[PDB]
RNA sequence: CACGGACCAAGGAGUCUAACGUCUAUGCGAGUGUUUGGGUGUAAAACCCAUACGCGUAGGUUGGGG
Protein backbone atom coordinates (compact mmCIF):
# COMPACT_ATOMS: atom_id res chain seq x y z
CA UNK A 1 0.00 0.00 0.00
CA UNK A 2 1.45 3.81 -0.98
CA UNK A 3 2.37 6.09 2.19
CA UNK A 4 2.34 9.25 -0.19
CA UNK A 5 -1.06 9.58 -0.76
CA UNK A 6 -4.41 9.21 2.16
CA UNK A 7 -5.02 5.66 2.53
CA UNK A 8 -8.86 6.50 1.85
CA UNK A 9 -7.66 8.00 -1.44
CA UNK A 10 -5.35 5.02 -2.66
CA UNK A 11 -7.15 3.84 -5.24
CA UNK A 12 -9.29 0.26 -4.52
CA UNK A 13 -9.97 -2.47 -6.80
CA UNK A 14 -12.33 -1.61 -9.93
CA UNK A 15 -14.18 -4.58 -8.54
CA UNK A 16 -15.75 -2.33 -5.46
CA UNK A 17 -17.20 -0.04 -8.00
CA UNK A 18 -19.78 -2.30 -10.13
CA UNK A 19 -21.22 -5.05 -7.67
CA UNK A 20 -24.03 -3.62 -5.41
CA UNK A 21 -26.14 -6.90 -6.72
CA UNK A 22 -23.13 -9.32 -5.32
CA UNK A 23 -24.62 -12.17 -3.05
CA UNK A 24 -24.80 -11.55 1.05
CA UNK A 25 -21.37 -13.26 1.62
CA UNK A 26 -22.04 -15.59 4.48
CA UNK A 27 -20.22 -15.00 7.84
CA UNK A 28 -17.59 -17.32 7.18
CA UNK A 29 -17.26 -15.90 4.05
CA UNK A 30 -16.37 -12.49 5.85
CA UNK A 31 -14.28 -13.57 8.44
CA UNK A 32 -12.17 -15.05 6.40
CA UNK A 33 -12.09 -12.08 4.22
CA UNK A 34 -11.35 -10.10 7.43
CA UNK A 35 -8.76 -12.19 8.72
CA UNK A 36 -7.18 -11.90 5.21
CA UNK A 37 -7.24 -8.68 5.18
CA UNK A 38 -5.72 -8.52 8.95
CA UNK A 39 -2.77 -10.26 7.59
CA UNK A 40 -2.26 -8.30 5.03
CA UNK A 41 -2.10 -5.53 7.15
CA UNK A 42 0.70 -6.75 10.06
CA UNK A 43 2.39 -8.12 6.33
CA UNK A 44 4.27 -5.58 4.31
CA UNK A 45 3.37 -3.03 6.21
CA UNK A 46 6.36 -4.57 8.93
CA UNK A 47 8.66 -4.74 5.73
CA UNK A 48 7.43 -1.03 5.33
CA UNK A 49 8.63 -0.88 9.04
CA UNK A 50 11.68 -3.07 8.39
CA UNK A 51 12.53 -0.41 5.65
CA UNK A 52 12.14 2.21 8.32
CA UNK A 53 14.80 0.62 10.46
CA UNK A 54 16.86 0.41 7.36
CA UNK A 55 17.42 4.17 8.09
CA UNK A 56 19.63 3.70 11.61
CA UNK A 57 19.56 7.58 12.03
CA UNK A 58 16.44 8.04 12.13
CA UNK A 59 15.12 4.43 14.01
CA UNK A 60 17.36 5.17 16.81
CA UNK A 61 16.77 8.83 17.53
CA UNK A 62 12.78 8.11 17.72
CA UNK A 63 13.39 5.07 19.50
CA UNK A 64 15.12 7.01 21.72
CA UNK A 65 12.31 9.37 22.63
CA UNK A 66 9.88 7.03 22.25
CA UNK A 67 12.39 5.41 25.50
CA UNK A 68 13.06 7.79 27.52
CA UNK A 69 11.52 11.33 26.50
CA UNK A 70 8.91 12.91 28.18
CA UNK A 71 5.27 12.72 28.10
CA UNK A 72 5.27 15.31 25.41
CA UNK A 73 7.68 14.06 23.49
CA UNK A 74 7.00 11.05 23.16
CA UNK A 75 2.90 12.03 22.28
CA UNK A 76 4.27 14.23 19.19
CA UNK A 77 7.21 11.72 18.31
CA UNK A 78 3.87 9.32 17.92
CA UNK A 79 1.68 11.60 16.48
CA UNK A 80 4.33 12.47 13.54
CA UNK A 81 4.94 8.16 13.26
CA UNK A 82 1.01 8.50 12.33
CA UNK A 83 0.99 11.37 10.19
CA UNK A 84 3.85 9.98 7.91
CA UNK A 85 1.88 6.46 7.43
CA UNK A 86 -1.56 6.09 9.54
CA UNK A 87 -2.13 2.60 7.77
CA UNK A 88 1.12 1.12 8.45
CA UNK A 89 1.72 2.01 12.02
CA UNK A 90 -0.96 0.77 13.88
CA UNK A 91 1.43 0.26 16.97
CA UNK A 92 1.65 3.93 17.10
CA UNK A 93 -1.76 4.25 16.86
CA UNK A 94 -2.56 1.75 19.50
CA UNK A 95 0.23 3.74 21.74
CA UNK A 96 -1.31 7.07 21.13
CA UNK A 97 -4.88 5.65 22.37
CA UNK A 98 -2.70 4.22 25.42
CA UNK A 99 -1.92 7.46 26.72
CA UNK A 100 -5.52 8.68 26.07
CA UNK A 101 -6.34 6.40 29.18
CA UNK A 102 -3.77 6.40 31.72
CA UNK A 103 -4.66 8.14 35.03
CA UNK A 104 -2.19 11.26 34.39
CA UNK A 105 -5.06 13.83 33.02
CA UNK A 106 -2.82 16.54 31.74
CA UNK A 107 -0.87 14.02 29.65
CA UNK A 108 -4.23 11.75 28.91
CA UNK A 109 -5.76 15.60 27.77
CA UNK A 110 -2.70 15.86 25.59
CA UNK A 111 -2.76 12.67 23.96
CA UNK A 112 -6.09 13.30 23.22
CA UNK A 113 -5.78 16.26 21.81
CA UNK A 114 -3.17 15.27 19.48
CA UNK A 115 -5.41 12.37 18.18
CA UNK A 116 -8.45 15.33 17.92
CA UNK A 117 -5.40 16.97 15.55
CA UNK A 118 -5.42 13.67 13.68
CA UNK A 119 -8.79 13.59 13.24
CA UNK A 120 -9.72 16.85 11.94
CA UNK A 121 -6.50 17.06 9.80
CA UNK A 122 -9.26 15.13 7.17
CA UNK A 123 -7.56 11.72 8.28
CA UNK A 124 -10.93 11.13 8.46
CA UNK A 125 -12.76 11.36 5.59
CA UNK A 126 -15.63 13.31 4.59
CA UNK A 127 -17.78 10.44 4.50
CA UNK A 128 -18.59 8.28 7.60
CA UNK A 129 -16.55 5.02 8.40
CA UNK A 130 -17.51 1.60 7.31
CA UNK A 131 -17.08 -1.69 8.93
CA UNK A 132 -15.21 -4.74 7.12
CA UNK A 133 -18.98 -6.25 6.77
CA UNK A 134 -20.35 -3.18 5.55
CA UNK A 135 -18.04 -2.58 2.56
CA UNK A 136 -18.96 -2.18 -0.76
CA UNK A 137 -17.77 -4.71 -3.31
CA UNK A 138 -16.62 -7.06 -0.60
CA UNK A 139 -16.04 -10.12 -2.76
CA UNK A 140 -13.86 -13.02 -2.59
CA UNK A 141 -12.18 -12.10 -5.68
CA UNK A 142 -10.52 -8.29 -4.27
CA UNK A 143 -7.23 -8.12 -3.80
CA UNK A 144 -4.56 -8.29 -1.04
CA UNK A 145 -4.36 -4.33 -0.75
CA UNK A 146 -8.07 -3.76 -1.04
CA UNK A 147 -8.68 -6.22 1.84
CA UNK A 148 -5.97 -4.61 3.79
CA UNK A 149 -7.69 -1.29 3.54
CA UNK A 150 -10.96 -2.01 4.47
CA UNK A 151 -9.61 -3.88 7.35
CA UNK A 152 -7.55 -0.77 8.65
CA UNK A 153 -11.07 1.16 7.92
CA UNK A 154 -12.54 -1.28 10.60
CA UNK A 155 -9.79 -0.75 12.97
CA UNK A 156 -9.86 2.87 12.59
CA UNK A 157 -13.89 2.95 12.97
CA UNK A 158 -13.05 1.12 16.40
CA UNK A 159 -10.48 3.08 17.33
CA UNK A 160 -12.42 5.67 17.17
CA UNK A 161 -15.25 4.39 19.02
CA UNK A 162 -12.67 3.23 21.84
CA UNK A 163 -11.94 6.83 21.85
CA UNK A 164 -15.24 8.35 22.40
CA UNK A 165 -14.88 5.79 25.49
CA UNK A 166 -11.99 7.54 26.77
CA UNK A 167 -13.95 10.74 26.02
CA UNK A 168 -17.12 9.75 28.20
CA UNK A 169 -15.10 8.74 31.30
CA UNK A 170 -13.06 11.61 31.36
CA UNK A 171 -16.18 13.99 30.41
CA UNK A 172 -17.83 12.88 33.60
CA UNK A 173 -14.29 13.71 35.68
CA UNK A 174 -14.64 15.87 38.50
CA UNK A 175 -12.18 18.57 37.60
CA UNK A 176 -14.17 21.53 35.72
CA UNK A 177 -11.25 21.83 33.54
CA UNK A 178 -11.24 18.70 32.34
CA UNK A 179 -14.66 18.33 31.55
CA UNK A 180 -14.54 21.95 29.68
CA UNK A 181 -11.68 20.60 27.66
CA UNK A 182 -13.72 17.35 26.83
CA UNK A 183 -16.71 19.09 26.03
CA UNK A 184 -14.72 21.55 23.46
CA UNK A 185 -12.65 18.45 21.64
CA UNK A 186 -16.10 16.53 21.45
CA UNK A 187 -17.95 19.95 19.94
CA UNK A 188 -14.84 19.97 17.86
CA UNK A 189 -15.26 16.86 16.36
CA UNK A 190 -18.69 16.56 16.17
CA UNK A 191 -18.91 20.34 14.19
CA UNK A 192 -15.58 18.98 11.55
CA UNK A 193 -16.65 15.17 11.56
CA UNK A 194 -19.63 13.01 10.56
CA UNK A 195 -18.22 9.94 12.47
CA UNK A 196 -20.56 8.89 15.40
CA UNK A 197 -22.30 12.12 15.49
CA UNK A 198 -25.11 11.00 17.42
C1' C B 1 9.11 22.55 31.24
C1' A B 2 9.54 17.53 33.92
C1' C B 3 5.98 15.00 37.89
C1' G B 4 0.60 14.66 40.70
C1' G B 5 -4.55 16.52 42.00
C1' A B 6 -13.90 14.19 43.79
C1' C B 7 -15.61 18.95 46.14
C1' C B 8 -16.85 22.74 50.78
C1' A B 9 -16.64 23.42 56.25
C1' A B 10 -14.44 22.51 60.44
C1' G B 11 -11.99 19.38 64.69
C1' G B 12 -6.74 17.12 64.71
C1' A B 13 0.47 13.51 67.55
C1' G B 14 0.16 12.26 77.23
C1' U B 15 0.27 15.70 83.34
C1' C B 16 2.84 17.46 88.14
C1' U B 17 7.07 16.62 91.22
C1' A B 18 11.88 15.22 93.73
C1' A B 19 17.64 14.53 94.87
C1' C B 20 22.85 16.41 94.54
C1' G B 21 26.10 20.14 92.54
C1' U B 22 28.76 24.79 90.00
C1' C B 23 28.35 30.07 89.47
C1' U B 24 26.26 34.96 90.68
C1' A B 25 23.74 38.80 94.09
C1' U B 26 22.19 40.08 99.06
C1' G B 27 22.14 39.69 104.98
C1' C B 28 25.02 38.23 108.98
C1' G B 29 29.59 36.42 110.52
C1' A B 30 32.54 31.56 114.66
C1' G B 31 28.86 31.79 113.78
C1' U B 32 24.37 31.36 111.04
C1' G B 33 18.94 29.64 110.05
C1' U B 34 13.55 31.52 113.19
C1' U B 35 8.48 30.34 113.01
C1' U B 36 8.27 24.08 116.43
C1' G B 37 4.70 27.49 119.34
C1' G B 38 2.86 32.13 121.12
C1' G B 39 1.82 37.49 121.30
C1' U B 40 0.21 41.43 118.35
C1' G B 41 -2.68 42.79 114.25
C1' U B 42 -7.65 48.72 109.62
C1' A B 43 -6.34 40.84 110.24
C1' A B 44 -4.06 34.60 105.32
C1' A B 45 -0.82 39.31 105.96
C1' A B 46 2.23 42.81 108.41
C1' C B 47 5.50 43.60 113.36
C1' C B 48 7.69 40.91 117.42
C1' C B 49 9.32 36.91 121.21
C1' A B 50 11.09 32.44 122.44
C1' U B 51 11.47 27.36 121.43
C1' A B 52 14.75 23.75 119.65
C1' C B 53 17.49 21.31 116.57
C1' G B 54 20.34 21.61 111.50
C1' C B 55 25.16 22.83 109.29
C1' G B 56 29.93 25.46 111.34
C1' U B 57 34.81 26.57 115.22
C1' A B 58 37.62 24.05 118.85
C1' G B 59 57.81 27.89 111.44
C1' G B 60 63.61 28.59 107.36
C1' U B 61 64.27 30.50 102.77
C1' U B 62 62.89 31.98 97.35
C1' G B 63 59.26 34.03 94.41
C1' G B 64 55.23 37.11 95.11
C1' G B 65 50.80 41.68 93.55
C1' G B 66 51.41 45.84 96.77
MG1 LIG C 1 54.12 32.26 106.10
MG1 LIG D 1 59.25 35.13 102.70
Amino acid sequence: IPYDKPWYEIPLDPQVGQNDDVEELSKEQIEKLFERGKQTLEADNQTYYEEFTKDSSQAKFMSQILSDGTLNDKISAVTLLIQDSPLHNTKSLETLVSYCGKKSRNSALQSLNALKDLFLNGLLPNRKLRYFKNQPGLSMMLNKKTLAIFYFEDYLKKLFFRVLEVLEVLSHDPIIHVRLQILNHVFDLLTNQPEQEF
